């Protein structure tokens, strides 16, 4: 069991297609004891999380709510049992209003929308670490989800900016986590056909070119309908097998980003 | 001169130590016709800009004020004259509340403070391009100020995250600017004493003087010129070559 | 164990301080079945490899010898048994004459010396893959050792150039390995006190001390140069099935030093 | 009042009038630079090509694989520019890779002897030229080399990619040496030029300001900008004159 006896917090489950769902499933398969955090539709998330191989407490967490962050540690402790701490934290949270991601021109995203997206997608990574590092064990691991933002691309627009910011946040979180003997890293994954992944002919064709370029580039290929390789990479970072890796990005994209054509 | 007859907008002058002040001075020395944008203390900024070698109209621009952005192009046109356009735009705007940049712990910066900083330091680069690209000429150049955020460091804290965001914004602005025949780039400058640093002069193969902004100002002018015509969505490093050296 | 039943080739053992020795030890502890390759002093290497927790066949491999590479696959097959293939290959080979790595000025390294170093440290990664990919299994993993060469530094000189070339070789090897369902990655490690101060004199002794001490200061989780286990563990992670979508890439086992400025 | 007025510059790498070096030399001359040219192997043919440049320039023989040429190069340049005068700029536009390590030939089928000759000419020689010409270079000087972005693998480019990865590393070490003379060292990572169809086509779409492979002037202009006094704080670095394609995914 890769994660045998490890207590791990998993945020970001909304559907069974969610990257977090797959992380949670693989982590449980690998012996982990999870705590799950959900946003807004908690009774709907519970029906989904009931599909996971093992039972796990579900706690409410809106990263934009300062009360949820202030009480999160006390609530996790109550769930895992007093005297027990977390060995891992998984941030699989992202959000960008349609104005900043999709068909809307780059220049037409109002800052209020961009700011909500950066708050949820990038700032919250620090918010979660701030809240959960006091209840984390030495040898611990914080993992976040990334989509390589080193180059501009169509449609992604302001979410590309939020990922650029998240990569910077990660590096600063590693400085803090280090003080606790905790590692902080991001998994930069290739495109995964979640429920969200209708937009019209132009954008439908844009996502087809990205998805098709990914598999051509990827020397080992890229299956967008399979989230298991991503989930297994997060679990590798949660394990004890990458003990000298922190403030870094691990690419689970089939190698696509290392190839030009 | 390097920018003879070029009409260039320069934002970010507050003191004579400001990076923008040096860009403006070197650009004027190189034949550029300037339009200057100031923020908040406009009568004070006019006292300071009067110190440059040539006269230049001063316009108010608060990047957080949507009215200023909506009228900016019409106000620049009025200043340079109807029928004339900008050949260059310089973004030398940055801000981060003390909670997000300095001795305050990284985790203690409230998001409202971080958001104001990202708005001013990163989002505004797109706001200025959106406002000024319709009144820009083919062959034009938009330049922004950067401080290499690729690796974390002490104190820079949330301003590093704003810089990381600005680098991403610049790559997207280049896609838009490109439709107008305009280049968009950032100058990742070394530390400058304008109103962390010592290792820079050692690391830099050609050295680094923090008390001198002229090498940074010159690089911005090179990017504003016609001598880097195939460079866009990129970062030019004017830091004495420190970022390429480990020790 | 992490590598239970996996047949893995490990090159680069010369002493028990060797990074490869630690990879081999951790891999055996994790259930791997090993084949070991040695250079020049085979009787010497056999004495060291006898210290590993399990017995493993030792084969001769000089990466500059074309006969050694041409017969390597047939020799590995003979050792693991016909009908069996490798699930992993570990390249822990590096060399740079004193002329190009150390106190000697950068400009004073003759090309013949630079070329031998690039041959051993960078070209050989492709040579090993060319030789061992026909006898590798889908799901396989080739791992190479790296030292972050993205920025220049004192004394590393031409070995930085060899690492810069090796990083490029790896990306091309991933294109080839990919056709076999094999991944190809590098572990960019922080400095480790292997067998290979005072020897270089005052000036350079102090230079390598600042470089080495900068790693623990920069690394948010610290850096112990007297410990190869974290590096060995990362190689094993790359050899496992837990990074299945990572290829042509570099994994940094440096305490996170390369992500920090100061 | 040209960009490079009165600057004495060495330009290596002219073989045809399609050569990137030919365009650097032409735009440098147009900008006031006094040039010294170095040629390889077919020197009488290289003289026929340089006679097409705007101004007269001495032509010297330089085979980067020849140790005698490198050892005498400085003395020969000094003789050409005049005793008491030094170089303000050096341009390395030299590259070579046998067909075994670049093209349709499988990556694994390139023998090391071929790879080594290519790395010698394309990467090591950048340090060889600096070693030879830095003693005869002025403070404020500039050494520029030609690059093709090797940060990601691609088809055909094969071992040449590895040579450019090595050259980028050599450039960073040359900056440490050049720095002692008050000299900068940089590379121009240029987009593709006709001096492969997917490279050449994919480039103009991705590049926000477009990319014309039939035009070397934008590349020549960037080299001249690096040779000028307008990038005085840039060393050990790479300037991308590629239309901006490398900053773009699609
Ligand atoms: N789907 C892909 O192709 C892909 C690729 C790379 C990276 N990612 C990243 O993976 C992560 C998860 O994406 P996914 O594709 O699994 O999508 P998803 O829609 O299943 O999950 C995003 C999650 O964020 C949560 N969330 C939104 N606002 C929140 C708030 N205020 N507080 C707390 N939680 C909030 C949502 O409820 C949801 O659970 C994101 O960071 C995303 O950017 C996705
Ligand atoms: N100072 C350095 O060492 C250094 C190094 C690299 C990059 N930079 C960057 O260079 C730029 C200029 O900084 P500086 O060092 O000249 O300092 P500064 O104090 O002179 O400049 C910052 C400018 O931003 C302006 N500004 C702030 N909020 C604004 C708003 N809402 N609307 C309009 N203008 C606003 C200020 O008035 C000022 O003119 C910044 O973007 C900074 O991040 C600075
Ligand atoms: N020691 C460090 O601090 C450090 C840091 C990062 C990377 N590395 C890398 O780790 C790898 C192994 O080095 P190490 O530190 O364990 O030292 P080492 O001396 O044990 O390893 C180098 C190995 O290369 C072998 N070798 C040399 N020439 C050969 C040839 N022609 N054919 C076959 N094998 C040959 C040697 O016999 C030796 O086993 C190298 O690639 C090195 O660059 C070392
Ligand atoms: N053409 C492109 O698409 C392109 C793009 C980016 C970079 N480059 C680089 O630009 C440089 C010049 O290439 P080019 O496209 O102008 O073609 P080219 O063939 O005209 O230039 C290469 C030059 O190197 C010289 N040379 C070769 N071996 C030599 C030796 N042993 N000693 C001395 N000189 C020697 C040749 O004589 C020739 O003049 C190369 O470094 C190349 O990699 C080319
Ligand atoms: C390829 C890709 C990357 C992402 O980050 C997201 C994403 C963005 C916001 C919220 C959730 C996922 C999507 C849908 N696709
Ligand atoms: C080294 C350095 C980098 C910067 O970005 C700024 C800066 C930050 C906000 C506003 C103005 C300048 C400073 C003062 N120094
Ligand atoms: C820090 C470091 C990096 C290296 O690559 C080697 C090395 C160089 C050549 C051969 C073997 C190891 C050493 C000793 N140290
Ligand atoms: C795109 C591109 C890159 C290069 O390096 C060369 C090249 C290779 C060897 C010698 C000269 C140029 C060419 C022709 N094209």
């Amino acid at each position: 069991g890769l994660l045998d006896g490890k207590r791990i917090l998993v945020s970001g489950i909304i559907t069974d297609s969610s990257i977090a769902f797959h992380i949670a499933r693989v982590a449980q398969e690998q012996g982990a004891q999870l705590v799950l955090t959900g946003f807004d539709r908690l009774r709907l998330i519970q029906r989904i999380t009931d599909r996971l191989p093992a039972k796990a407490p579900l706690l409410e967490l809106d990263v934009q709510n300062e009360e949820h962050l202030a009480s999160l540690a006390g609530r996790v402790t109550e769930a895992i049992g007093a005297g027990n701490k977390l060995d891992g934290v998984v941030h699989s949270i992202g959000f960008m209003p349609q104005t900043g991601m999709g068909i809307n021109p780059f220049f037409d995203a109002p800052y209020a929308d961009v700011s909500k997206g950066i708050h949820i997608s990038a700032y919250s990574y620090a918010s979660m670490a701030k809240a959960l590092l006091p209840i984390m064990n030495p040898g611990g691991s914080i993992v976040g989800m990334d989509f390589d933002p080193s180059r501009a691309m169509p449609a992604y627009n302001w979410m590309t900016v939020a990922k650029s910011a998240l990569e910077s946040v990660n590096r600063f979180v590693a400085r803090e986590a280090g003080k606790y003997g905790v590692r902080s890293n991001l998994v930069a994954a290739g495109p995964i056909r979640t429920l969200a992944m209708a937009l019209g002919e132009e954008a439908g064709a844009q996502i087809q070119l990205l998805e098709e370029g990914w598999d051509q580039r990827a020397p080992i290929g890229w299956n967008m309908k399979d989230a298991t390789p991503v989930a297994k990479t997060v679990c590798a970072l949660l394990s004890d097998w990458l003990p000298a890796t922190t403030g870094d990005i691990i690419y689970a994209d089939g190698g696509a980003h290392t190839q030009l054509l």
